[PDB]
């Protein structure tokens, strides 16, 4: 059943199409997904949350006060999970800037009805 | 990313613990997802819809008028798709009969707000 | 009682005396029923529906929407189910057209009491 | 009858100039027509309807109930028949996208008889 | 798509059952279609008009006010087009006279709606 993720136009096929910068050439690779698990394990957060959008969103919500002064690894991890949230929301983001704008669109859409 | 799904509590931890026959000593295995994938391909239906609860539920909606007249293979597929729906919904069902109770429970629940 | 499978003047004796095409001199065989089971098995329908009128009505209801554009084999199965219905009701019909007229007349009577 | 279908200036001559993508490298070939006739007999649809526009439209209707959750091959078959319908209607489409627009675009006139 | 015309029950198969004489024995043949194409080229007439009823109707309309003077060949062409017209409406006529009546018969209703 996990095979759905490797079908043409599925989530792992969609992931390695996404560009790092909005006009750049180098792409996102799946190695960043594996890398994320060990960082979550280090700080004692459950990697099982990266299975769905709803799980990814809990991680993204947690790190919001830390993020502003965060290291380059922490900000990059936040951007890496941001893309997993966008991919799990079925959004065909072409790059990081779009994924970040898509999160602001998701947060604006979410927050407006949840004050 | 499919590592997350096999961590305990994930979808492919839950899938293989569920009983086939309520007093039976046999449980559902991954072999029945490939069998469902073959039978859906034989019916010219997309097996990628098995990723999600809504895609499984759409397949359950599609095959419902054919169940009254359905074969052992069709009823067995309906039960296979039903358990995948229960797994995607994170419902801790122990067997086929609990999974069937949940579809009937959800359908009667659904009827009340569909009027 | 398997002895009833050779019943003289029964339904099986009549089956072999019913004409396939209405002016044609050639009759229905029991291997047609075996072929009908195999065609039903491909479309995932339960063969036991052949054995009762209650199942035959459901088969016809499911075949009718596809009849008009359906292939000759679909039409011949429709006619085969129609004759089995006439046989289960114990309606003597000499041929396929006679069976079709009797079943449409019985169905027409049913649809006046179906609302 | 319609032997004109394989002559210069005819339906095939036009068929093989229709592109897959507006400026695309590949075009449609005659052998898709032969394959489609074989596929229809598997579903048990009559292969004699294919020489007529309204028979082709009726076949497209018949393919709809599994199209929506349908496999890639079923969608490809439907779109290929759709382009052929446009060819039988003597519509000189530029490409695959136009054949898709023509179905909705022609139906807009007649769908205003149902508003 | 053209195979349908040669599959049993198709338009060529219907063509070939039609009598050349009202209560006759001899019928129309594929080699008459070849002959008809040869007669058309002699007067520089497009064959693509004999694909449909409307094209045939237009040719009959051109032929009609010249028939009184016409040769046995002109009458034969008129009869032949008329038979094709009836075939293209898919009317299983027994003979050439019936096909001719169908044209005058359409005029009894159509010309009365033309004024
Ligand atoms: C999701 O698609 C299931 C994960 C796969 C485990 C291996 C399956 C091997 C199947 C072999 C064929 C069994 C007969 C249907
Ligand atoms: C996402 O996590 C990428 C993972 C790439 C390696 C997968 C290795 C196999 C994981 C499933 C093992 C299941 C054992 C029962
Ligand atoms: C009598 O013993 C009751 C149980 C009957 C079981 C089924 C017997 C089927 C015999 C052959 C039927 C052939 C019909 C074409
Ligand atoms: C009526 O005029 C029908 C023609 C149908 C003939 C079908 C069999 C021969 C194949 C014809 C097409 C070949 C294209 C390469
Ligand atoms: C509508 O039905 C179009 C039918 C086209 C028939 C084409 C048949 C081609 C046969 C090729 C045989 C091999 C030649 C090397």
């Amino acid at each position: 059943g996990a095979r759905a993720s490797v079908l043409s136009g599925g989530e792992l096929d969609k992931w390695e199409k996404i560009r790092k910068r909005p006009g750049g050439k180098k792409q996102y690779k799946l190695k960043h997904i594996v890398w994320a698990s060990r960082e979550l394990e280090r700080f004692a957060v459950n990697p099982g949350l990266l299975e769905t959008s709803e799980g990814c969103r809990q991680i993204l919500g947690q790190l919001q006060p830390s993020l502003q002064t965060g290291s380059e690894k922490l900000r990059s991890l936040y951007n890496t999970i941001t893309v997993l949230y966008c991919v799990h929301q079925r959004i065909d983001v072409k790059d990081t800037k779009e994924a970040l704008d898509k999160i602001e669109e998701e947060q604006n859409k979410s927050k407006k009805k949840a004050q």
